[PDB]
């Protein structure tokens, strides 16, 4: 309808903000973990962070993960069409099969996808590199086409 234009537009945007907030954080070095909810299961760990329910930008999240405010402490949560909450926990995967080199953050986006069907980023403070989670597999250092790949099949309803 003009709902599913409009749901389609809205998902582009949310696409959109993930990849370009993304790639300054990379730039950067900024450490980021932003996990976008595919279903109910997110509910849970929403309560666990700060409540924004904003609306989706990408200077928004860049905002979220600069290390000066309490709202970069944990994961961003995306659902629906709105960031709900800021520094959220996220479950730590007991996978042994994660490299080494990775830390908490990757282990956090690796459980969530273990125990949920959302789709979470990971951007490494150490290396910039961008990484993605979902149903307990992890993509690591992906470049900006395979994400954007992602993203559209993963996050877009097709329609
Ligand atoms: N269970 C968790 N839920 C949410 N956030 C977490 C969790 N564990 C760690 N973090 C976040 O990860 C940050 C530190 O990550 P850490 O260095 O331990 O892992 P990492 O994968 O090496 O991260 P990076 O690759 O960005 O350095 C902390 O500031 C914290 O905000
Ligand atoms: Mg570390």
């Amino acid at each position: 309808s003009s709902y599913g234009s409009r749901i389609e537009r809205e998902q582009h945007h949310l696409i959109e903000s993930i990849e370009k907030s993304t790639q300054y954080m990379a730039k950067r070095r900024i450490g980021a973990l932003i996990s976008v909810a595919r279903d109910t299961g997110m509910d849970d760990y929403i309560e666990t962070g700060i409540p924004l329910n904003a609306k989706i930008s990408s200077q928004l999240l860049i905002n979220i993960f600069i290390p000066n405010t309490p709202l970069h402490d944990g994961a961003v949560i995306i659902k629906g069409n709105e960031i709900a909450s800021a520094a959220s926990y996220l479950p730590l995967s007991d996978s042994p099969f994660l490299s080494k080199e990775l830390g908490t953050r990757h282990r956090a986006a690796l459980g969530i996808s273990e125990v949920t069907d959302s789709i979470t980023i990971v951007v490494s403070e150490e290396t910039g590199g961008i990484s993605l989670t979902k149903g307990g597999e992890l993509f690591r250092d992906v470049s900006e086409e395979e994400l954007h790949k992602i993203l559209l099949k993963e996050l877009v309803t097709v329609t």
